[PDB]
């Protein structure tokens, strides 16, 4: 068998309120928690999964071929240069199971100067007809102001955690800029399922994405209730148990880069399993400028031997880069 990774349950709803001291008792949870195997769930968290889990649900059981194709990124649609990020992901039958859309800052508007700019990782989102999909683009685009709000309480948890001021990552998360994304992603049940969508780890484990680190700050995840994740710890892959009631948590490489790998980016894959579930994460991303000074708070005067890097260099470096060693999704 697989042992079950230590994913403790960590009661974030502190990091929304003004009293420092239980501020600061979260803050050595997650400090515990990204010592050890990099993973911990958000509970009482405030954000109403189960209704997030229902939306998603109505959009994906209703979009047809033909908005996909509309909606594709452009690596399914050369029609669509301006789409690398945001939209559909599609599907491939017999090939390649999973599918999804992603969607950015709804604030990346026409008018909205990196837009303008034309700066690379910013596009404006697209969108199903409202007719076909009624409140589907309203509550996306309020979804993604409900978790941001989650990820500035994180990141006050975090900060605080490495012993910084609550506002040292959280300065530079800002609505109106954030590269950060939601991707709602179907993994489906599929009778037979295509053994072309699935990949074989080392240890024989049958896998729908290897390994891999996080490009983000932070991701903030939601997910079913089918257990599928892993990740690599000193005494071996271990099982993260599925909570579909909470938010898994972990670091990103840029957290990793900033701490001198204090708080790692935890390595970990997902299983392949035959069953209609929903991964949904939100990856924390600063905006395309935030530099954020690396520093080692293992270190007694806190230097590292790091350079800064912007978040922009690092996002639009760091998403090619998991599509070169995992594939395109
Ligand atoms: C987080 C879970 C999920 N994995 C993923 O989403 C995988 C590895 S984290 N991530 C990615 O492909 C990066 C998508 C980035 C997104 N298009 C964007 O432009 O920002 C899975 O369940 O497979
Ligand atoms: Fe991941």
């Amino acid at each position: 068998s697989v042992s079950k990774a230590n994913v403790p349950k960590i009661d974030v709803s502190p990091l929304f309120g003004d009293d420092q001291a239980a501020k600061m008792r979260v803050a050595q949870q997650i400090d515990a928690a990204s010592r050890d195997t990099g993973f911990f769930y958000a509970v009482n968290h405030g954000i109403n999964v189960q209704r997030l889990s229902q939306k998603t649900k109505e959009f994906h059981m209703s979009i047809t071929p033909e908005e996909k194709w509309d909606l594709a990124i452009r690596a399914y649609n050369k029609e669509h240069q301006d789409q690398v990020r945001a939209g559909y992901y599609l599907s491939i039958p017999g090939k390649k199971a999973v599918e999804s859309f992603c969607y950015l800052n709804p604030n990346f508007t026409p008018d909205h100067p990196r837009i303008q700019a034309k700066t690379p990782t910013h596009e404006v989102n697209v969108w199903p007809d409202e007719t076909k999909h009624p409140g589907f683009q309203d509550f996306a685009e309020q979804y993604y102001w409900d978790v941001f709000g989650l990820s500035s309480a994180l990141l006050k948890g975090y900060a605080l955690a490495l012993g910084k001021e609550e506002n040292f990552f959280a300065r530079h998360f800002k609505p109106d800029d954030t590269l950060a994304s939601v991707v709602l992603i179907r993994y489906p049940y599929l009778d037979p399922y295509p053994e072309a969508a699935i990949k074989t780890a080392a240890d024989g484990t049958k896998l729908s994405f290897e390994w891999h680190e996080d490009v983000s700050l932070i991701t903030v995840l939601y997910q079913s209730n089918v257990q599928n994740l892993q990740v690599e710890t000193a005494a071996g892959y271990q099982d993260i148990e599925a909570d579909d009631t909470g938010y898994l948590i972990n670091c990103g490489s840029y957290m990793a880069h900033l701490t001198n790998n204090y708080y790692k980016a935890p390595i970990h894959r997902v299983k392949w399993v035959n069953a209609e579930r929903q991964s949904l994460p939100f990856f924390v991303n600063l905006g395309y400028d935030s530099v954020i000074d690396p520093f080692d708070p293992r270190e007694p005067n806190g230097k590292s031997d790091r350079e800064p890097l912007s978040y922009g260099d690092y996002l639009q470096n760091g998403l090619v880069s998991l599509i070169n060693k995992n594939g395109q999704t």
